[PDB]
């Protein structure tokens, strides 16, 4: 857990948000993959409400430039303050943000409803009303009086649990532990990486729990899930990059049932 | 009957003309803010991507008229021409395109345009691979006055008859009546093959606009007078459509009423 002290949120996003892992261009890359899972999904008009909050966000935002035209009031989440403050540095247009544009234009790209980068970033900037801290292996994930509207209608997370988690059992209570912010009839996009046991951000190295699609889809059913989707990329040798491990990424769409 | 002397204040005029200038004025937002789908930027890209959709224009070489410091009028044809030439009249703006060519900083930023025509040509196509593609097919950019009978000269380096023409807010832009734009229109077509497709945009009803110092002159034409030069040139015309400029681009830039798009096919 303390390793997570060390964690470098431009190194992580130069290890997994620029080129090669990056370049958006080439569709048969994991990015473009990623995007097409989450927008294809919201195209379905099956997940949808008020409320949605995104688990262990980090430093990214690709996770909900498809989902921000679904839900008026967005919570994000990180167990990292350096994370936080990262964020918040996009959301305020501050300076020295990351640059998202890319990702912003390939979900208007994939979404194909004519809609300009610009439109859709400034809908997220402004559906995101707070970033606030977290910690999944705690029964109550928010804490107690959490200015977050519970139970969420929604929840996205993304490359978090398994790489929180020790073992295949912790990786089941921390899901079980965010399952409780979710109503029932609810709904979970989760996403994070297949068979993966270490990644590197700057001088921190994550240790990470690898799990199968399988384990992923039962471990969902154990937690009250009906699995909806669970879909699976394989990792291009090019894109194996001495950053990580990982063996491929998993997408599964879950309702609380 | 003596075309000289207009001919004559026209390249005059030019002399002033500010590539800069022109950009911002007509590129830059509001007319360049390209989120408002009701916008010219917008309809102009439309105009373009839905017209090479078809799949009906098509062949190896084509020739963009008076191209200016300006590419975005190439965006959604450079995918159905291996060969493209680019023109204008004044070296500056040919620096210019240049300047895009080699990809320097410098260069006027044209990327909205590219993601732009990327997102309504529904391909899925990023913009940088867009970008690529036109840089690779546009093989020369050419001086060219299309007030004489042979606008690219006399044993011209272009590919001649082209397949296809382009040509965006130049006819007009520098013809001093009607006659002119006539004559003009009657020059560059015969660059063109006979079946070869004139995709022509334009501003209506204008009689001036700005680009630095200069304050150009512009022949007022309406969208008939356009149709019928066309048929007088010796095209079928295949679509004609018309966009009203809304009050809020109406800029004090030019005296612009609206802007059209003509498809047409050269008979023969
Ligand atoms: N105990 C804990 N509870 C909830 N999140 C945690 C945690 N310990 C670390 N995290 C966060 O889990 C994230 C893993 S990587 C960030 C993934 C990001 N959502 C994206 O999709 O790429 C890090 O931001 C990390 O700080
Ligand atoms: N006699 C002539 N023959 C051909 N082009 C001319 C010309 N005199 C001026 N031009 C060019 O006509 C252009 C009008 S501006 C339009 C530029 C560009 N195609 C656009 O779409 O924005 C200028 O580039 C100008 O230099
Ligand atoms: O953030 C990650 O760990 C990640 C993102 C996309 C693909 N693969 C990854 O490991
Ligand atoms: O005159 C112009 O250059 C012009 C008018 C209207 C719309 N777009 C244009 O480029």
């Amino acid at each position: 857990a303390s390793a997570y002290q060390r964690f470098e949120p431009r190194a992580y996003l130069r290890n997994n948000y620029a080129p090669p892992r990056g370049d958006l261009c080439n569709p048969n890359g994991v990015g473009p993959w990623k995007l097409r899972c989450l927008a294809q999904t919201f195209a379905t008009g099956e997940v949808s409400g008020r409320t949605l909050i995104d688990i262990g966000s980090g430093p990214t935002v690709y996770q909900l430039l498809s989902a921000c035209s679904h839900f008026e009031d967005i919570t994000m989440t990180d167990f990292l303050e350096v994370n936080r403050q990262e964020l918040g540095r996009w959301l305020q247009e501050e300076p020295g943000a990351f640059n998202w544009s890319m990702y912003s234009q390939h979900a208007c790209l994939i979404e194909g409803k004519g809609e300009c980068w610009q439109d859709k970033e400034r809908q997220l900037r402004a559906r995101v009303k707070r970033v606030l801290p977290i910690d999944v292996h705690q029964p109550q994930p928010l804490g107690a009086g959490s200015p977050a509207p519970l139970p969420a209608d929604a929840l996205v997370s993304a490359f978090c649990l398994e790489a929180v988690s020790p073992d295949l059992a912790s990786f089941q209570r921390a899901l079980d532990h965010i399952t409780t912010l979710l109503r029932p009839g609810g709904h979970l996009l989760l996403i994070g990486a297949l068979e993966e046991s270490w990644y590197l951000a700057g001088e921190a190295r994550l240790t990470v729990v690898p799990v199968s699609e399988e384990e992923v889809r039962e471990a969902l059913v154990r937690s009250g899930y009906k699995v909806r989707d669970l879909r699976t990329y394989i990792m291009p040798a090019h894109l194996q990059t001495g950053v990580d491990d990982v063996k491929g990424v998993f997408f599964a769409w879950a309702q609380k049932v």
